[PDB]
């Protein structure tokens, strides 16, 4: 039947964008009510549930106006097209953030998060206990003589120093200093299992602490790492606050303290990239949606502007998108290469959350963006294109499903309040 095929597809997308709508609010209600879960990604996450929440307020609403001029002459409805149309847009950008961010936590590591400590020295210099160091925290003898500082350095880069040394040479004796920081924990009895029950993250934790002090040094916070191993996370940050390390250089324990109470890079993510980030998913969306729903008010209105076809007015929000999930495929692209490199490489587990990520994100993008592509150029068997619909119905719940109901974090979060209750 004609009617019957009609109404039946209608029924799976309004049930699709309800149970989108139910699941994300769920799942950001969650992001929001466990304080364990408060970091970057999580919060690139509610604004992603956000722009699918929102798409889905604009499907309900979009509904309920059909209850009694018709609606397509009305002007609510044009405006709550132009709200959904963000959204959508919402939905690609802060899915073009979802692959920024996944490709710098790719490609921020321990030697990031030293070069930001450590800093860089070109000449040697006399530090305030008494060592000469250089380059990237490369402390090289306490002995009081910058004559044999320079010879000592001599040989430890080859040629002869006269006390500037270049960048490259620089970066060499970095690298030397790292590999002898984790041989150290893995040579250390007290540290290679906890930094083997650690994940990448807290172990560039643990790695920043030995490059710091050294292994024999940090080995001695018997207190902590016991409890960093039983995953105890807030009970060894306070912990690590009593320190004379945290007394002694205060900001750079605060950096490393937080990046074991959380897991994640946040306290080496400068404030204003969050920013940025929250400016491109919400902000470059109005910078093509609006114009858009201005010619569509003035060059082409007619019927809440559905019948948008007849010069360039489509493309430019179409191509802005198409913009986006070209580069989202090209980060899709260059991702997996990543990916098979740190897993060859070793260099990244499968229980990591780098790897987690590109997981979800690597799955939605191409499930988003695909169809965007491959249809390029074209503006416009009919049942068979109808299950469209049912996808971009589905899309939210998707999201919270990969974003939130499947990831790991959430359950330990559960269970452990669960157990909270009992005792
Ligand atoms: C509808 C589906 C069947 C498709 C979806 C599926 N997508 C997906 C799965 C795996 C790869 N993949 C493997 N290897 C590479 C490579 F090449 F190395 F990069 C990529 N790519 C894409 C998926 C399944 C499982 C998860 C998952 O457990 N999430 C929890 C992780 C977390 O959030 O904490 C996520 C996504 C689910």
């Amino acid at each position: 039947s004609p009617e019957e095929q009609l109404l039946f597809l209608y029924i799976i997308y309004t049930v699709g964008y309800a149970l989108s709508f139910s699941a994300l609010v769920i799942a950001s209600a969650i992001l929001l009510g466990f304080r364990h879960l408060h970091c970057t990604r999580n919060y690139i996450h509610l604004n992603l549930f956000a722009s699918f929440i929102l798409r889905a307020l604009s499907v309900f609403i979009k509904d309920a106006a059909l209850k009694w001029l018709s609606y397509q002459d009305s002007l609510a409805c044009r405006l709550v097209f132009l709200l959904m149309q963000y959204c959508v847009a919402a939905n690609y950008y802060w899915l073009l953030v979802e692959g920024v961010y996944l490709y710098t936590l790719l490609a921020f590591n321990i030697f990031e998060m030293l070069r930001i400590d450590e800093g860089l020295r070109l000449k040697i210099y006399k530090d305030t206990e008494g060592y000469y160091t250089i380059g990237i925290g490369h402390l090289l003898t306490k002995s009081p003589s910058l004559n044999a500082a320079k010879s000592e350095l001599d040989k430890a880069i080859g040629r002869n120093t006269n006390g500037v040394i270049t960048k490259d040479e620089a970066e060499k004796l970095f690298n030397q200093d790292v590999d002898a920081a984790v041989r150290g924990i893995l040579r250390n009895a007290k540290l290679k299992p906890v930094y083997d029950s650690l994940d990448a993250v807290r172990r560039a934790a643990l790695i920043n602490m030995v490059f710091q002090m050294g292994e024999t040094g940090v080995a001695g916070f018997t207190n902590s790492l016991r409890m960093l191993q039983q995953k105890r996370w807030d009970e060894a940050a306070v912990n690590l606050a009593k320190s004379r390390w945290y007394n002694q250089t205060p900001n750079r324990a605060k950096r490393v303290i937080t990046t074991f109470r959380t897991g994640t890079w946040d306290a080496y993510s400068e404030q204003w990239i969050f920013r940025l980030y929250v400016s491109i998913g919400w902000g470059v969306p109005l910078l093509f949606v609006v114009p858009w729903g201005i010619v569509k008010y003035l060059y082409e209105d007619e019927g809440c502007w559905t019948r948008n076809s007849n010069m360039n007015y489509w493309l430019i929000i179409r191509l802005p998108i198409l913009f986006a999930c070209i580069v989202n495929f090209l980060i899709f692209v260059r991702v997996i290469c990543i990916v098979v490199s740190k897993l060859k490489a070793n260099l990244m587990c499968k229980t990591d959350i780098a790897f987690r990520l590109a997981k979800s994100t690597l799955t939605l993008i191409p499930l988003l963006c695909t169809h965007e592509v491959i249809f390029a150029f074209v503006m416009d068997r009919f049942i068979k294109l109808f299950t469209e619909l049912s996808f971009t119905s589905f899309q939210g719940l998707m999201v919270a499903i990969l974003y939130c109901f499947v990831n790991n974090e959430v359950q330990l979060e559960f269970r452990k309040s669960w157990e909270r209750w009992r005792l």
